[PDB]
């Protein structure tokens, strides 16, 4: 029922994909020196720090909306791999699978919660 606890559910989910070993090329923004030409190819970079602190900000309206954007450093890394087997692009599979397995139930309750507060 409650339509505000999505929130520190998504702290908790944060936390423990920060603490995954496959979160690491995605905790930052994709530093371009390192990869000169990743504007070239990405349009809208996107990091787990950033989602955070949006989140912490206050600058999330809903869960749907940091989905939004965890999927799409998902996306962003399988846009940027030259091969579906590197070693960056397996890590986000991994954690996108991990991800989907703990977001589900989260928006299952706000989405059930926010149908029965305009019941
Ligand atoms: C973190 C930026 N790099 C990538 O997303 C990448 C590199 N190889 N495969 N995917």
């Amino acid at each position: 029922y409650d339509i505000q606890a999505w929130k520190k559910q998504c702290e908790e989910l944060l936390n423990l994909i920060f603490q995954c070993e496959d979160s690491e090329p995605f905790r930052q923004p994709v530093d371009l020196l390192e990869y000169p030409d990743y504007r070239d190819i990405i349009d809208t970079p996107m990091d787990f720090a950033t989602v955070r602190e949006t989140l912490e900000a206050g600058n999330y309206e809903s869960p749907m909306e940091l989905c939004k954007d965890v999927r799409l450093i998902f996306s962003n890394s399988k846009a940027y791999t030259p091969s579906k087997r590197s070693r960056i692009y397996s890590m986000s599979l991994r954690l996108s699978a991990f991800f989907e397995e703990h977001i589900s139930s989260v928006l299952s309750d706000y989405k059930s919660a926010l149908r029965f507060h305009k019941r």
